[PDB]
């Protein structure tokens, strides 16, 4: 089959957002070091703020393309697919973006 299921394909059809990446479905205990080491090989990040209390993380990918490939690869990966990531509209992209 070919569907979203628990993956945000609604996010893969988006663009036009540099450094703007929001993760809203992480496990408790997730640390930036993990996301860094995982996302930096395709997209180096300068700012990663994880609110484990709400299972959400705000990532800032310095290069626009770094965010693109990362946000496109995150949903395709077994670890990151567990998380809901999209291009953050505006800076307050946590619910209303």
């Amino acid at each position: 089959n070919s569907a979203s299921n628990s993956s945000v394909l609604l996010a893969v059809q988006q663009s036009g957002a540099c450094r703007n990446v929001f993760l809203g479905n992480l496990p408790n205990g997730i640390t930036e070091d993990e996301i860094r080491e995982d996302l930096e090989p395709f997209g180096p990040i300068d700012q990663i703020k994880i609110v484990t209390e709400r299972n959400i993380a705000f990532v800032h990918f310095l290069n626009i393309a770094a965010a693109i490939k990362a946000v496109q690869e995150l949903p395709l990966n077994p670890k990151w697919s567990k998380r809901r990531i999209y291009y953050g509209r505006d800076r307050c992209a946590v619910g209303l973006k």
